């Protein structure tokens, strides 16, 4: 697979989400670019339907792991780029402790020169004045490591990880993520050995933007695979 050759430069990104949480419907559109050589994402997201009925941090994980920086000695473990340009399906259940859950299905694939992430999200069983529908979470996103494992019986990968959202009173809201990715095309994909992605996020606002929005700078770097001494020649 020569999919990783599509990420050697800076690649434009389009994100489209349609969401429905407890019947509160919304849409999000994001645009920016990704620089996989540095593991860098820079995106700005707009809620095109007005007010976002959930906190922006709860959508960060849903809103393009093909831009992770895989170190040279781990390039053979990069499922996400190997599926390109045809892409992969990314499905999650995100269970908020003591509250509701999101179900998401996304297609991540190239459309022309642009990497597109197109998502359908459904949220169920939320408390209308819980931390999510009640907008009680701080506008930030802690650094976090997500373990990747191969899912050979589906020709893809899976991952489980806990996101810990800061609550405005000082408590923590757990978002338990269960994730599965499977290729869209029939070409060859890389099934990785066990490793993890290390992610840092900086969330900001655009001063000249009146719509409900999120400016996002994110770094994703792969790690956790023993870089031995044979790989030195």
């Amino acid at each position: 697979s020569k999919g990783e050759e599509l990420f050697t430069g800076v690649v434009p990104i389009l994100v489209e989400l349609d969401g429905d949480v407890n019947g509160h419907k919304f849409s999000v559109r994001g645009e920016g670019e990704g620089d996989a050589t540095n593991g860098k994402l820079t995106l700005k997201f707009i809620c095109t339907t007005g007010k976002l009925p959930v906190p922006w941090p709860t959508l960060v994980t849903t809103l393009v792991l093909c831009f992770a920086r895989y170190p040279d000695h781990m390039k053979q473990h990069d499922f996400f780029k190997s599926a390109m340009p045809e892409g992969y399906v990314q499905e999650r259940t995100i269970s908020f402790k003591d509250d509701g859950y999101y179900k998401t299905r996304a297609e991540v694939k190239f459309e022309g020169d642009t990497l597109v992430n197109r998502i359908e999200l459904k949220g169920i069983d939320f408390k209308e004045d819980g931390n999510i529908l009640g907008h009680k979470l701080e506008y930030n996103f802690n650094s976090h490591n997500a373990y990747i494992t191969a899912d050979k019986q589906k020709n893809g990968i899976k991952s489980n990880f806990k996101i810990r959202h800061n609550v405005e009173d000082g408590s923590v809201q757990l978002a338990d993520h269960y994730q599965q990715n499977t290729p869209i095309g029939d070409g060859p994909v890389l099934l990785p050995d066990n490793h993890y992605l290390s992610t840092q996020c900086a969330l900001s606002k655009d001063p000249n933007e009146k719509r409900d929005h999120m400016v996002l700078l994110e770094f994703v770097t792969a790690a956790g695979i023993t870089l031995g001494m044979d790989e030195l020649y």
